[PDB]
C-alpha cells in the first residue's frame, strides 16, 4: 500500500503500493512472487532479480523468513540454468521462466491450468503460469460454505486437484509432484492460517477469505485484516504442515488418482536436469491481473 496510508503499519513499515502488471512484465506461476513483484518488492517488470532481493522481499514484507525459501532459490536458478541454457549466477533472469514444465513448476497446482490439460494434440500446450479462475474454483469448492479448513482439507484439495489433472492431461503428460505441491501447502498454512486464533501455531486454519485475495488479487488481504506473520514463519512449520497434510486421514477418495497418491510424500529436494535435455517452450501470455474488480494501490 501507499508508505503513508499506514495499512502494513507496525508489522511492515515500509510498504510500496500495488500497481498491476503491464503486457511487457514478466511475472511467475506462483501466487507469492506475483503480488512481492506487483508491489516492486522485488523488480516490478520480474527481471533480473538477485537472491538477497528474494530474501529481503520475503522477510520484511510477507513475514517468510530466509529459511522457507532456501530450497526455492536453489531450484529458481537450477531452473534458470536449464531454461536459458547458461548459469545465472546471481541475477534470476525473469520470473517467467519459473513456469518451466515438469520441473519446479508442476501439474495439479492449486489456481493454475496443466501444461497440456485438455489438449486435443499431443504438440498442443496452454496457459500454466497465469492464474485461472475456472481452476481456482475447483480447489475452493472443496471447502465451499467454510471460512477455515484444516490439514485434512487440504489434503483432500490436493486430492481433487491430482484427481482432474490426471483425468484431463493429455495422456502420458501427467506427473504427480506430492513433494514440491506440499511444500506449497505448507506455504499456504504459513501465510494465510489464522493467527488470531490461540493455537495457531499447533494447530494452524487457513482463512479462505484470505487464500482467495491473495490468489486470485495477487496482492495482500490487509483489508480483511491479514498481516504478515510475526515473528516471520521459519522452514520447520512449512514442513511440518506438509507432512500434516499428506499424513490427514482421507475421508472422500476421489477416482482417477495416481499411483501412492495417498500416503507420506518424499522430501523435496534439489532438482537436476540433463544438460542433453531441451527445455520446453514456455507459455507466452501476457501477465495476469485481476480486473473484476481492478485494484487500486491500497489494495
Ligand atoms: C524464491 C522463492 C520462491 C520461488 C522461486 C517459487 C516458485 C514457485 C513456482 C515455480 C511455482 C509453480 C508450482 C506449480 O504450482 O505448478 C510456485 C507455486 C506456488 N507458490 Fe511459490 N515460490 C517461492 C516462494 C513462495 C513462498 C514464500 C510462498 C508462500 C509463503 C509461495 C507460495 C506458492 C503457492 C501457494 C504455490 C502453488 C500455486 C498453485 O498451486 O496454484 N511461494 N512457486
Ligand atoms: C523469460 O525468459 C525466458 C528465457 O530466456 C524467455 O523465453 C525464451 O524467449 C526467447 C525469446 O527471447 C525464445 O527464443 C526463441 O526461440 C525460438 C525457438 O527456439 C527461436 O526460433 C527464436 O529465434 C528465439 O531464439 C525462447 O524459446 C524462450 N525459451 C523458452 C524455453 O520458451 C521468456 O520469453 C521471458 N519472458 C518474459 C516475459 O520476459
Ligand atoms: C480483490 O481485491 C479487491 C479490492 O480490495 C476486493 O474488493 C473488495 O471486496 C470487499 C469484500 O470482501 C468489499 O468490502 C470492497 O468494497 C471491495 N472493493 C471493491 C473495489 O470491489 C476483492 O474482494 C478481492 N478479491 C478477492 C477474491 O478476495
Ligand atoms: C504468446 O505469444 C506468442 C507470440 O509472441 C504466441 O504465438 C502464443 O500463442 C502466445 O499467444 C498468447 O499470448 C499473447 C501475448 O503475447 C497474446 O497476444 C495472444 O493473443 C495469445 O493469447
Ligand atoms: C514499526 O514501527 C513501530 C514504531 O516505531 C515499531 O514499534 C515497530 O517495531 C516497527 N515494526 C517493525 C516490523 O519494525
Ligand atoms: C512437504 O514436506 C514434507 C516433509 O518434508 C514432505 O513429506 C512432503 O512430501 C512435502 O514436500
Ligand atoms: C519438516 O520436515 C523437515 C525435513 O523434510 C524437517 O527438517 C523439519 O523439522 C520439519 O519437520
Ligand atoms: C509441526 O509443526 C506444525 C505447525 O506448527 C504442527 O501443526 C504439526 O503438528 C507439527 O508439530
Ligand atoms: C511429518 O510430520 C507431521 C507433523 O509433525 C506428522 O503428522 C507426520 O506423521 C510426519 O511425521
Ligand atoms: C483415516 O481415518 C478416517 C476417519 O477419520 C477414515 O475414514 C479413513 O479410512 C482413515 O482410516
Ligand atoms: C471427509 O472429510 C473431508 C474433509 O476432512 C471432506 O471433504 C469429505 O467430503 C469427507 O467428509
Ligand atoms: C477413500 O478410499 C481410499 C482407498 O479406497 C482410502 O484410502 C481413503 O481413506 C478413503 O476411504
Ligand atoms: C469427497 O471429496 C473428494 C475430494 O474433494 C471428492 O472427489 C469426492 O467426490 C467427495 O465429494
Ligand atoms: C482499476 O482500474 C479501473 C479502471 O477500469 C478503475 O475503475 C479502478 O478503480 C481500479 O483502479
Ligand atoms: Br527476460
Ligand atoms: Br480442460
Ligand atoms: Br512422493
Ligand atoms: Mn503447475
Amino acid at each position: 500500500q501507499e508508505p503513508g496510508s499506514g495499512i502494513g503499519y507496525p508489522y511492515d513499515n515500509n510498504t510500496l503500493p500495488y500497481v498491476a502488471p503491464g503486457p511487457t512484465d514478466s511475472r511467475a506461476p506462483c501466487p507469492a512472487l506475483n503480488a512481492l513483484a506487483n508491489h516492486g518488492y522485488i523488480p516490478h517488470d520480474g527481471r533480473a532479480i538477485s537472491r538477497e532481493t528474494l530474501q529481503n522481499a520475503f522477510l520484511n514484507h510477507m513475514g517468510i523468513a530466509n529459511s522457507v525459501i532456501e530450497l526455492a532459490l536453489t531450484n529458481a536458478f537450477v531452473v534458470c540454468e536449464y531454461v536459458t541454457g547458461s548459469d545465472c549466477g546471481d541475477s534470476l533472469v525473469n520470473l517467467t521462466l519459473l513456469a518451466e514444465p515438469h520441473a519446479f513448476e508442476h501439474d495439479h497446482s492449486f489456481s493454475r491450468k496443466d501444461y497440456k490439460q485438455g489438449v486435443a494434440n499431443s504438440n498442443d500446450f496452454i496457459d500454466n503460469r497465469n492464474f485461472d479462475a475456472e481452476t481456482f474454483q475447483t480447489s475452493l469448492d472443496v471447502v465451499a460454505g467454510k471460512t477455515h479448513f484444516d490439514y485434512a482439507d487440504m489434503n483432500e484439495i490436493r486430492l481433487q486437484r491430482e484427481s482432474l489433472s490426471n483425468e484431463l492431461d493429455f495422456p502420458g503428460w501427467f506427473t504427480e509432484s506430492k513433494p514440491i505441491q506440499n511444500v506449497e501447502s505448507g506455504f499456504i498454512f504459513a501465510l494465510v492460517s489464522d493467527f488470531n486464533l490461540p493455537d495457531n501455531d499447533e494447530n494452524p486454519l487457513v482463512r479462505i477469505d484470505w487464500w482467495k485475495y491473495w490468489f486470485t488479487n495477487e496482492s495482500f488481504p490487509y483489508h480483511l485484516g491479514w498481516h504478515p506473520p510475526s515473528p516471520a514463519r521459519e522452514i520447520e512449520f512449512v514442513t511440518s504442515a506438509s507432512s500434516a497434510v499428506l499424513a490427514a486421514s482421507v475421508t472422500s477418495t476421489p477416482s482417477s488418482l495416481p499411483s501412492g497418491a495417498i500416503g507420506p510424500g518424499a522430501e523435496a529436494v534439489p532438482l537436476s536436469f540433463a544438460s542433453t535435455m531441451t527445455p520446453f517452450l514456455l507459455a507466452t501470455n501476457a501477465p495476469y491481473y485481476a480486473q473484476d474488480p481492478t485494484l487500486g494501490p491500497n489494495d
